[PDB]
């Protein structure tokens, strides 16, 4: 009731990278190995096959039969949105449009991009607030967002995506505020607790990110309970998808460690 725990794919990448599971049982997986009934695609397990309709029938399928919601599509891949290159950016804008349809098959509510750019600070933000904007139009036709999560670079810049976000001036563009990606050069790690306030005002989903837990089961480098404070003080009461990418414990431990952790400091609110 205070908000609601998805389950991203990046958390099992390397189980569907290395064959050890199905892609397209993903809904299965979250809801029988992992009691979550809300999940987030990551292209890159579907390569080529966004405009398949039977794959799409498939997979919408799958998720039906096993009462799992579908929340957005995470785009990887699909080219800079702020490319410097203008012919790159038009691509990388079109590029997507594909990923806009299938999100809206399978009944998503956005999909979540970058907006990688080029150059200074006010080249970037106007690169960037330029692909953003163009494939928003696309998407805002399908009913469906377009967000940004941080992801490194400026991105992590809570108070530059913000000023991109002003910039688009779309109602139909927001933010993913990841917890944890927030380093946006080897010199810089941006203040985590900063940066999610300042990207809150846009999100149209969170992204709770973990990699290691202490023998309380808290998160070592992410106060899960000062976090999902500042999420809770902007009205938020969506999905929060757990984005497990921690190198020690197995993704199934981290999973579930999130999980509980994020079950743990929902309790505490009302």
């Amino acid at each position: 009731s205070p908000f609601e725990i998805s389950l991203a794919q990046w958390s099992l990448h390397k189980a569907f990278f290395d064959k050890k599971a199905d892609p397209m049982d993903f809904a299965k997986i979250a809801k029988e190995e992992f009691g979550i009934n809300a999940i987030e695609y990551v292209n890159q397990f579907y390569k080529g096959k966004a405009e398949d309709q039977a794959f799409l029938a498939d997979l919408k399928k799958r998720a039906d039969d096993h009462g799992v919601k579908s929340l957005l599509i995470m785009c990887d891949g699909e080219g800079a949105l702020g490319d410097a290159d203008e012919a790159k950016r038009k691509k990388a804008v079109e590029n997507h449009y594909k990923w806009v349809a299938a999100a809206k098959y399978l009944g998503c509510h956005s999909i979540r991009v970058n907006a990688q750019s080029g150059g200074s600070y006010d080249e970037q933000l106007a690169r960037a607030a330029d692909g953003l904007r163009r494939l928003t139009e696309f998407a805002a036709t399908h009913d469906i967002n377009v967000i940004v999560e941080n992801h490194g670079g400026l991105s992590s810049n809570g108070a530059w995506l913000a000023a991109v976000m002003k910039k688009v001036d779309h109602p139909r563009c927001g933010t993913l505020p990841d917890f944890g990606n927030f380093r946006v050069s080897k010199d810089e790690m941006y203040d985590r607790y900063k940066g999610v306030e300042e990207l809150m005002p846009f999100a149209k989903a969170v992204s709770a990110k973990s990699h290691d837990f202490d023998a309380a089961g808290n998160e070592i480098h992410t106060d899960y309970r000062k976090m999902m404070k500042i999420v809770a003080s902007f009205g938020y009461k969506g999905y929060v998808g757990i984005e497990y990418e921690g190198s020690k414990i197995s993704e199934a431990d981290g999973i579930k460690a999130t999980k509980k952790l994020l079950e743990t400091v929902r309790s505490e609110m009302a």
